[PDB]
């Protein structure tokens, strides 16, 4: 009922502002009064690379339902969202922008931005958490495709071109932008790296990987090609809207946060689908530290929650290996997920072995005889190789979650290995050094067990235990098996 | 004349047996306890115990050769390549004395059956000494190895099955280690290749993971290797002669191994590691042998002839790790130059990036690569991406993290994030961002004759100073420190 320009910023972010002396980062973990600086048109710094910055951009696409979901959002933040996207997207390709206000305090914070243009406004009449609303947004979409975003975003130049474009040569994918950075203290835009994928380690919490120099190689004279990823980080995206009700929407059973990008991202490759993300699309978010916001059944727990109901449905045998990580997740209850493990068998989807192996071989997956794997943790000491090759000292350095010269495994043969070297027990006297050897099946000296509740690595046959405290002057040893700090070992994920 | 097992060690050994460093730098007492046909362990892979070996192959010529050997080091070595190969498949042990202070070393050896000696006259060193003995050498096939080498259970005939099935391979054993102190022989990894950093030292490197899945299958499969470690290889006989055997003007040791390694692979030959075949070998610390040329020099010199002749315009890198080889010089190379195009020869670019892609190339329109050195600290970006802090970190040599370039756009570049001065106030703290070749805050340049890191169009200089509180910083440039950067690789 407006053009956008018109509407005013000033009256929208007037009251609901941030009084004298409170705390500026109080309601939302950012810093509001940064945000509420900034104009609602604000400029922001063209993030895309040179090739893409140069390219007629096809514009004769399907248009999209944005849509945009939030609970307690900043005025200022949700404004700037809302308005970068009829900014910075062709007009005909917006359809509509759905928000849907999951049970924000005062409906006024949504209600009143229904006077934009495209703007459409869903409350919600209780606390529906992230996914079920973005469900209900679908739903009410009219396009043939959806974007969604999160409510504290900005989007760049071209943006939305380069992410149809994908979607409308081939239905199946599930396409998302770069996301740039918004800081959650200045509010500054900065740009992000174009040369990362979106992964995860067996607790199943995301994280950015670095492309792997054959990937890289082989993109040299491709710089800002589709990048082929394993996990989206879940905020902006775009998909079919049919595909997305045809593969099952979100899990509606999920609350809160947490989970439903994992679940989509495994239930979307595993079922014929890919993933992608975008380099020329280009959307700013606002990362942040905590959670503004309140979770009914406690933040941790609803999150494991979540995360287990994706991971029963869709990791087969495999999710031991998230129990192995994440030990605790086995008391949280998870419900029923007869509708979710239906679906996948009524879609006639892949297991995720398959996922592992041609989606993502990068995933460190410990063989199903080892006993244990991962790092050999010792406060903030993780065991490390230091480059040692055969007969080498084997050493301490802090730990670095990343695996490299520092992952190790502990066999059913009883040896703890890196590569194919294993921890060698040269010499039984008290102070001897131990050496990095070739693993024999029987050489008897690099058989170890695990004792003391799993706190400790006794040497087996003996009275003799792994030991850091000579790691400062000649490399780990093996001491008289007793009660040192020194003698303490426990490894990242335990079978 | 007389077998081996006739052979006396006693009384061989005998006159020799104080320092055990300042004789061979390893622990001689050790080496002389033992006996010649040592017991060592099977170190092979099980998928091997069970192999009937083809034994209808060419027989080799064994080539090893030295310079004040131990005779307890020497005598095993022969002995194993006798006792562990099988008869028939080895024509002659050819010894190559390097004018040995004692001649009686290899001399006395002339009395073991299959052996024979060759005194050089003059100090030659490891290359020409090798190329005396293969144009000595009768059988189809050569075999190299150092005068300190231990070669365990059917270690030869996987070597020759491969020569013998394609002529132009050049395959070498997976090297176990006989330890410098005690002597006892060690089983060696098999998940290895080797390799080498622009200063153009040979290292080994961890095969990768992608290299690790497709091995999979046949674990003990031969591995192509980008570079041979030198000192054990088999290699067809008119092989090494066509291609031209060794760059005779190379001297006591170093470069030969890289030189070869090169021409193999540019020139259509290719290098393998069988992990099958096991050789130990008495790895040191510093060279117990006298260079004619002063050490550092000499290996700087081969080093050089054979970058000059087969890197192409990448031979630059080496001079940018290593700028103080741009001088001590390199003699005449017109031969091996003529050899190049004699086989016609594939060009470096070639190399690089077929058989060792994995080395990291700077772009070369890049000023100075490499990490970036402060003391043992490097600059690190401690997992941090878009929008994180950048900081020091003990420098680990091995990439990733503390990879970094310095661009012709004027920016220290990691991956496509550069450093960023967000905030021109001295103690500000610096943030990674997103390279934009527009964004004058990510522009430095290097001053005060490439040891300082300035921030362009400012007064302002990368500085350690806040590393350790939150982040590096930005700061104030002047007489620091704190301020001191060497780039590894400038050009
Ligand atoms: C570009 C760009 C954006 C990329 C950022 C990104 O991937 N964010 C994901 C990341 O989100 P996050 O920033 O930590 O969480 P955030 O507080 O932004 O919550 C997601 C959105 O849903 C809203 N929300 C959240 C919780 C809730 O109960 N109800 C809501 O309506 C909220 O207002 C916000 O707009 O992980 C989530 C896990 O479910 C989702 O997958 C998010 O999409
Ligand atoms: C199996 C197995 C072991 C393989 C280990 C290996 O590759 N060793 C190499 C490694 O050797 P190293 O142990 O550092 O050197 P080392 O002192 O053993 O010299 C190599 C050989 O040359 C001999 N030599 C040396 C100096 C000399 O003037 N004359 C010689 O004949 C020496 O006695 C020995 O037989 O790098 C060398 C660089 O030129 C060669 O490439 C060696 O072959
Ligand atoms: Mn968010
Ligand atoms: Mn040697």
């Amino acid at each position: 009922k407006v053009r956008w320009p018109d509407f005013n910023q000033e009256a929208y972010v007037g009251g609901t502002m941030v009084r004298s002396g409170q705390d500026p980062y109080a309601r939302n973990k950012f810093n509001q009064v940064e945000s509420d600086k900034l104009r609602m048109d604000r400029a922001i710094p063209d993030t895309r690379h040179d090739q893409c910055q140069r390219k007629q951009w096809r514009v004769d696409l399907p248009a999209t339902s944005v849509v945009i979901t939030f609970h307690n959002e900043a005025r200022s933040a949700l404004l700037r969202t809302v308005v970068s996207v009829l900014k910075k997207s062709p007009p005909h390709l917006i359809k509509e922008i759905i928000l849907v206000d999951d049970y924000s305090n005062d409906p006024e914070d949504g209600a009143l931005l229904g006077k934009i243009e495209k703007v459409r406004v869903l409350r919600n009449d209780r606390r529906e958490g992230l996914m079920r609303s973005r469900v209900r947004g679908a739903d009410a979409a009219q396009a043939k495709v959806l974007t969604f975003l999160d409510s504290h975003c900005e989007c760049n130049e071209h943006w939305l071109e380069p992410l149809l474009e994908r979607v409308a040569e081939d239905r199946t994918r599930v396409v998302s932008p770069i996301a740039d950075v918004i800081n959650m203290d200045n509010f500054q835009y900065v740009g992000a790296s174009a040369d990362l994928k979106g992964g995860f380690d067996w607790n199943l919490v995301f994280k950015w990987d670095y492309m792997t120099p054959e990937q890289r190689r082989s993109r040299q004279g491709n710089p800002v090609a589709p990048i082929k990823t394993p996990m989206i980080a879940g905020g902006a995206f775009v998909m079919d809207k049919f595909y997305f009700e045809e593969l099952g929407k979100y899990d509606m059973m999920m609350d809160v946060w947490g989970g439903e990008n994992l679940e989509i991202s495994f239930r979307v490759w595993q079922c014929g689908g890919s993933l992608e993300i975008i380099p020329c699309s280009r959307v700013g978010h606002v990362f942040r530290k905590q959670h503004p916001y309140t979770f009914p059944g406690g933040s941790g727990t609803v999150f494991a929650r979540n995360t287990r109901r994706a991971a029963e449905v869709w990791m087969d045998e495999y999710k031991n290996f998230y129990y192995a990580a994440v030990p605790s997740a086995r008391n949280v209850p998870y419900g029923n997920i007869q509708s979710r493990l239906e679906l996948r068998k009524k879609l006639s989807c892949k297991p995720f072995k398959w996922y592992l192996e041609n989606v993502y071989p990068e995933l460190r997956v410990p063989d199903h005889q080892d006993i244990a794997f991962g790092a050999l943790q010792q406060g903030t000491n993780c065991l490390d190789t230091l480059g040692h090759f055969a007969d080498g000292v084997v050493g301490v350095y802090e730990c670095h979650n990343a695996g490299g010269n520092q992952e190790w495994a502990l066999t059913k043969e009883k040896s703890v290995k890196h590569m194919d070297l294993c921890l060698t027990v040269v010499d039984r006297a008290p102070g001897s050094l131990i050496k990095l050897q070739g693993c024999r099946e029987n050489d008897s000296r690099q058989k170890w067990e695990q004792i003391e509740g799993n706190s400790k690595l006794r040497h087996v046959g003996s009275n003799l235990c792994l030991d850091s405290r000579t790691a400062k002057s000649g490399g780990l040893s093996v001491e008289v098996c007793g009660p040192a700090l020194s003698q303490q070992w426990k490894f990242t994920l335990n079978l």
